[PDB]
């Protein structure tokens, strides 16, 4: 017996998977890309709050426009796509117009 070349890690309410490149919350599996993981990881580490274009641009930050109108659009689109294709779906995330999307701990 021996350990994998790509073991997962974790903190408090959430976990990182390095092999598939994903993030697991106590409620649900989420699975964009490393930067979107980094934001949602930080979001559960601080608090659910309202997850917003600016704050998103501050924590993922691999994106050229700091107003993040296309990052939030990709992030909402791909979050929806993963939770529509997989049977796992949200209940404590709520969409809030162009301001962002609300969550609580």
């Amino acid at each position: 017996g021996s350990e994998e070349v790509s073991e997962p890690g974790d903190a408090n309410i959430f976990r990182v998977d390095k092999d598939s490149r994903e993030v697991y919350m106590h409620e649900k599996k989420l699975d964009l890309t490393r930067a979107e993981y980094e934001i949602l990881s930080l979001l559960i580490s601080k608090k659910g709050y309202v997850f917003s274009r600016e704050s998103i641009a501050i924590e993922s930050e691999s994106i050229n426009p700091e107003s993040s109108n296309k990052s939030i659009d990709v992030i909402i689109g791909r979050l929806r796509s993963k939770i529509e294709k997989n049977p796992k779906q949200p209940q404590y995330i709520i969409s809030v117009r162009g301001i962002g999307y609300k969550l609580e701990y």
